[PDB]
């Protein structure tokens, strides 16, 4: 029919029931229950009316803790008496004491070992916090157990910095300064992190490789696997996460140097000292880790469902999201999985009455996402030759509500206006916004930092099941969800992230009692897919890309001009990049002018223009990729190696310019800067030339 | 109209006049006369009726000899008196004594130097001829001036082997055993190589990189060029070619070990001794080279003409060929350039009367081909993002007549059938074949070594302006020309290849007096392009690819089974490759069955199927390329690193298996073999799934 029938066919009660269904038993990747959930989801997707549902399985390397040999951290005296022990598991939430197969918290892919030695507080384990240790405080943290805190960076980056500094082991804890909202009670009577709550997650640095043992090719049965000595991204030291009830015991006895400033402090009742070892008599005590987790090749299943396109069955529009969890996944991911179920149940309801999308829709329940985005990456490695020539756009559907204040959208500039349009025709659940549109609430609560009256749309980064589609293949992608207040709350994620307390009751009683903030996210994702696979002309705008390209060029130019003297000695010129951006602007303007003087009743010319729009995003892909990152190939929006969390666009030039005043050879560094300027300008002009008149 | 009007619009007299025009003054790449020829060809192509003709210029690294410091080889005694000197130039052909700007023979990109030392005969400078030198002769040729002979390998491979063996310098000469047909007189009264005739050509090993200073990106003006220390493929020792009048003087005084066998011997009146140094008193004499050629960045222009497609202007069908020569280029390349000019004129004659191709045709007069395929490679590097999605197929047009006996076609298996059909509807110019078709003569003179009644079509290798289009981008390509007798003549190329004697009179009086063997090649290339850009359904057949894939898999398996013991210790299995080939066969059969039950009046489905056919070739492209060769990306037909001249398909597995019994670690070598089997099987299966029914 139209979107007026698809959007009003979604129900909050169906999402509620799907969340209840998916959030009662553990569904860790590679387990029996995850396979049972995959089979049940396949059956339900077949019943809803999908054209074909299949289970694509890959034998990928996963990590599990030993059920007989638990992992724990201890405080060891001179005689090895283990005077302190940390918790082997979190206290199960009420109503879940009899639920079996609950894996204890663990850092996935941590090597086995028994490290012993002194403790060094490292704060957030960033490059800034490791510079200060030896540059300023003269602390050598090599051979010592490094204890960091969650936040401000990815876990893999923390472990990588710890290895680069020579640490024997890594301990992670959730400080109540970053994971405890003020004036809120713990999970049983609130939504704050309890003291036994521990956050899980992998510590892998894959850089878009996927399964570590098969980089570049899928992990089918007839596959040659690298042994675990040349594997991609595996750490070399054991890691284990804890709560702030055991971390207090670990930190309370620390001694040595005082914290450098106030930012090297939290909300615990400890001095937060940095100096290696403990204080006083406790100086004769050290920390001993007991990590027994093992890596093994296990089979993971992705549920791939197809809805054939009526006019262009080879044009693939993908709505994907993962299915595996850590314990229960109340928000991450089953808050998104339940929304996906409703999206392809309303799609199935429209299909039953005889509706067919104009372009083929691929629905995907991925797997092994908490292990390095393995399922989606393997599937896209197996299907790259079809995705490159047939992938119109991708829509990621992870956790639906990390908050309850306002919407948050991260998409490519090609889908900005479309997003805005879809946000204008919808409604807002927020109090004081009844009878309004989601556009008004999203703009007022999240205004653009540059424009006035425009909502803020962030950048598409990495770390979810869109990295392979966007940063390696070059398919336009998009995320939409509901998040916290950007100013009043101001803490990382949500307190119960990757926790055993991330259950259904949390969402039902504290996050989304009426499942309205789930319904709105379901509507935005579904209508994103709907006007991404049914519009005659693809809803893509290149002038937004031109504007953001000019802005990014200005930002990179200012960052470079922060060093004006070296820009003059080695003749570093940004004129090529600015000229490329200007030509992109002009060619985009002329292509948009042709887009409004072209008859749409001709299938062939319509295909020409839609292919131009679809391969616009493809044209920013460098076949050789980024330096030392062959699978990060997006020239504009690839993650930067030096930050990877908040990095500016043009990652090549930003990486070249990063810490440029710290390299021994300045001529070589500025030659690298000039080479990246040349590559960026060539890529921008090449992407502009794809919108030039076709021969 | 049709091909009935385009084929009989070509004339032999127009080709004759174009060949006369293009072969009176020297046109070397990067010179004033080559630029004048480029401008004149641009003007004539505009006059014929091309839709848009432009001059795409790139500043690439070329090599030229010093006009004040000539290069020559001398025999130097103990006192440095230079008792012998080789020729500084070849005797100009009659009627060309007053022609200026004749560059003397030189090996392009040879480093400057004055090496001295003893001479070591090395025969054809292949890997076996260097194996024998120390394995059998106990002869160390490090620090020795290596003298080889043209043939059996590429010049760059000879120089690479010489560097790998430690030679100070390389001397090349044309043996009258390989470049002197029996019973034929020299060029003024025949077509045999004179004593002063010298063959030119580059000695670069670029492996598909293109311009050495800009690998992966075009050489525009805003380009960061690598200095000449990290340049791609540049040799490290001076090289100079000579004729067999001076090589006799160099070789006649040789001494030392006798030649291995009869194959280490030519037609000269010299003992062909291998031993380092000279014999007798001449042992106190050595060889001194005087190489002064310099490398510099020069601007090269490619003439790019566009004839818009009537129905699918996006779809590019390219007819390309280079324009630069060495002295006059009577056959190489202006025998092909004059044919290209006539094909463009015949296309323009139909264009004037109102005919438009269904798909866009790109005509290309490339440049700097004798320097490493630089012009075409730079143009395709600048236009890769359009070629990968719009390049239907490519047609190379180099030298037209390498001989006068029978046709020779080298194409991808997708264009086998079409070629046969085009060869059936044409005529045969050979004597005793009047009133017949080119099919009969081509089959009888060149029968298939496997089938009966089918003409022989060889493999698409490398070394011309199709390597970038085929072995990196993945565009179906084709070559058709006239060559010598495969068995009765049996010598390399033609005697006057890359010579100053390769003039217009040679072709007019000894090779093609009536320009009928030029007309047939013009017709086959023109009709190759015609039913490649005008047929409703792309004239591509996948079952030929399936059959040749089965044959190549059988050949690689038979090569591997020469080591059955190691195939069992390390569990080397080819079952994956054979299963992939079988699935490709089945899916190709089913897709071909859908190709004959599909209504062609629907533009959208026609586009779907033609895109499937066009991207069939693109599906064999590995994004990561071959080991150590990032720009050789065709999985099936890429050149092999160990032979590069006569190597079997599946180059990855062939290079893995090459000299496998000579590696210290056998487990690692067979693991590499298994990895290449896995990659090949995955690529075959993936290319099969592109012809599977769309979602
Ligand atoms: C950057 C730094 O401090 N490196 C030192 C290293 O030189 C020393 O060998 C090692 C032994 O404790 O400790 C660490
Ligand atoms: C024989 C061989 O393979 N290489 C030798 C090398 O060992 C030796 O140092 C050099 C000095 O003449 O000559 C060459
Ligand atoms: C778990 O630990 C026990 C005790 O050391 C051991 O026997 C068992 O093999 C381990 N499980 C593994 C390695 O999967
Ligand atoms: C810590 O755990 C170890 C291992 O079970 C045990 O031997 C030790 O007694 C424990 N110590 C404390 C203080 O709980
Ligand atoms: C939901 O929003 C209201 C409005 O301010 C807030 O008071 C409440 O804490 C929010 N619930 C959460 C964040 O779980
Ligand atoms: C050619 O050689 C002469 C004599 O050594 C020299 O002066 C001139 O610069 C050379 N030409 C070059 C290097 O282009
Ligand atoms: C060889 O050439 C050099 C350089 O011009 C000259 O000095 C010498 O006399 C020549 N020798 C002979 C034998 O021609
Ligand atoms: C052309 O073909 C005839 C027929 O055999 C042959 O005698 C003649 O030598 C050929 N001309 C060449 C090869 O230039
Ligand atoms: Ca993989
Ligand atoms: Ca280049
Ligand atoms: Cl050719
Ligand atoms: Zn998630
Ligand atoms: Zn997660
Ligand atoms: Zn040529
Ligand atoms: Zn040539």
């Amino acid at each position: 029919h139209n979107m007026k029938a698809f959007l009003d066919e979604l129900k909050a009660e169906n999402i509620k029931k799907f969340l209840y269904n998916f959030t009662q038993i553990p569904h860790l990747a590679g387990t029996e229950q995850n396979f049972q959930l995959a089979k049940q989801i396949q059956s339900q997707w077949k019943e809803f009316g999908l054209d074909s549902v299949e289970l694509a399985h890959y034998d990928v390397l996963l990590s599990y803790p030993n059920k007989t040999h638990p992992n724990y951290i201890s405080i060891i005296n001179e005689d090895g008496n283990e005077i302190f022990n940390t918790s082997l598991f979190e206290p199960p939430p009420p109503g879940y004491e009899n639920v079996s197969d609950i894996v204890p918290p663990f850092s996935a892919f941590s090597p086995q070992g028994m490290p012993e030695g002194d403790l060094v507080y490292v704060n957030y384990a960033r490059t800034e916090d490791f510079f200060k240790l030896e540059r300023d405080m003269k602390i050598n943290c090599s051979g010592k157990i490094v204890i960091a805190r969650y936040g401000k960076v990815f876990r893999g980056n923390k472990v990588k910095n710890a290895q680069l500094a020579g640490a024997k082991g890594v301990i992670l804890y959730s400080d109540p300064a970053d994971y405890f909202a003020p004036g809120v009670k713990s999970y049983p009577d609130g939504w704050n992190l309890p003291g036994g709550g521990v956050q899980r997650g992998n510590i892998l640095n894959l850089n878009g490789a996927g399964d570590p043992l098969t980089p570049g090719y899928p992990a089918n049965e007839y596959a040659y696997r690298r042994g675990i000595a040349e594997a991609v991204g595996l750490p070399s030291i054991p890691v284990h996460p804890i709560g702030y009830y055991d971390a207090q015991k670990l930190l309370e006895k620390m001694g040595g140097s005082a914290p450098p400033d106030s930012s090297w402090r939290g909300s615990l009742k400890v001095p937060y000292n940095v100096g290696p070892g403990f204080t006083g008599n406790f100086s004769t005590q050290k920390v001993k880790m007991h990590i027994h987790s093992t890596n093994e090749v296990t089979r993971i299943y992705n549920v791939i469902g197809t809805l054939r396109g009526a006019v262009e069955p080879d044009r693939y529009v993908i709505l994907g999201g993962h299915r595996d969890s850590w314990v229960f996944g109340g928000i991450d991911p089953q808050s998104g999985a339940a929304v996906v179920h409703e999206i392809v149940r309303s799609f199935g309801t429209l299909k039953k009455e005889g509706w067919r999308p104009r372009r083929t829709i691929l629905f995907a329940s991925w797997d092994a996402e908490e292990f390095g985005l393995l399922g989606s990456t393997e599937w896209a490695e197996e299907n790259s030759r079809l995705l490159q020539e047939r992938g119109v756009a991708y829509i990621n559907a992870d956790s639906s509500i990390e908050g309850n204040y306002t919407l948050r959208v991260d998409c490519t500039p090609l889908m900005y206006s479309l997003v805005h349009n879809l946000t204008k025709e919808l409604k807002s659940p927020d109090e004081g916004f009844e009878g309004k549109s989601l556009y008004e609430s999203w703009t007022k609560k999240s205004p653009s930092p540059e424009f006035s009256g425009m909502p803020r749309i962030s950048k598409l980064g990495s770390g979810n099941d869109f990295e392979v589609f966007f940063q390696r293949l070059g398919i336009a992608s998009g995320r939409a969800r509901y998040t916290k207040n950007w100013e009043t709350n101001k803490f990382s994620g949500y307190p119960l992230y990757h926790s055993v307390y991330e259950t259904y009751e949390l969402v039902e009683k504290f996050y989304d009692p009426m499942f309205k903030y789930h319904l709105t996210v379901a509507q935005v994702r579904g209508g994103m897919v709907f006007e991404l696979a049914n519009s005659i002309v693809l809803p893509f705008d290149c002038r937004d890309y031109a504007v953001v390209l000019r802005k990014y060029a200005d930002k990179i130019y200012s960052i470079s001009m922060k060093h004006p003297q070296e820009m003059k000695t080695y003749s570093v010129s940004f004129d090529s990049l600015f000229s490329a951006v200007k030509n992109f602007t002009e060619i985009a303007s002329k292509f948009s002018e042709r887009l409004q003087d072209f008859d749409k009743s001709n299938p062939i010319v319509l295909r020409m223009m839609n292919d131009q729009l679809m391969f616009l995003e493809r044209a920013f892909i460098d076949p050789l990729g980024l330096p030392d990152r062959p699978f990060y190939r997006h020239v504009i929006y690839a993650p930067s190696s030096h930050n990877k969390y908040a990095g500016e666009s043009f990652p090549g030039i930003y990486d070249a310019l990063f810490d440029i005043e710290s390299k021994v050879d300045p001529s070589k560094a500025w030659g690298e800067v000039k080479r990246q300027i040349y590559v960026a300008a060539f890529t921008v002009q090449a992407a502009a030339e794809t919108l030039s008149e076709v021969a």
